[PDB]
């Protein structure tokens, strides 16, 4: 199920999924449906959930990878699908074998990648340059 905030917008998360503590790479993945497409993982929050924990299920699930969760990197907010989408770094720390591509990426590489596949989840990428 899908869950609101109190303005209309879809809550989401996503997680930036790091090889290792330095955030020098970035785990990417294609769906099912589009497999030819990399994506950050993540995905609709369910209702009685934390940002937090929808992050860690988004990345179990999407990814098949294990980590701790780090910082929010920030509410990113999609004006043109009406989300709101909490963006967490997380390092990986176990990649769940026999679970749709996943590949790491040096962020730079990572940013054109998804400038073409997906623009907006670029601009996760552009925060941690930002800061």
């Amino acid at each position: 199920t899908r869950t609101y905030d109190r303005e209309g917008f879809k809550k989401r998360a996503a997680c930036l999924c790091f090889r290792s503590e330095q955030e020098d790479e970035v785990l990417l993945v294609s769906s099912s449906r589009y497999p030819d497409q990399w994506i950050v993982p993540g995905g609709g929050m369910e209702p009685e959930e934390e940002p937090g924990g929808a992050a860690v299920r988004e990345v179990y699930e999407e990814a098949g990878v294990k980590g701790k969760l780090g910082r929010l990197l920030g509410i990113f907010e999609n004006q043109d699908r009406k989300h709101r989408t909490y963006v967490y770094v997380l390092t990986v720390t176990e990649i769940l074998e026999d679970w749709r591509k996943r590949e790491w990426f040096k962020v730079e590489d990572a940013i054109k990648v998804l400038q073409c596949h997906k623009p907006v989840h670029a601009e996760y990428l552009e925060k941690l340059k930002l800061g």
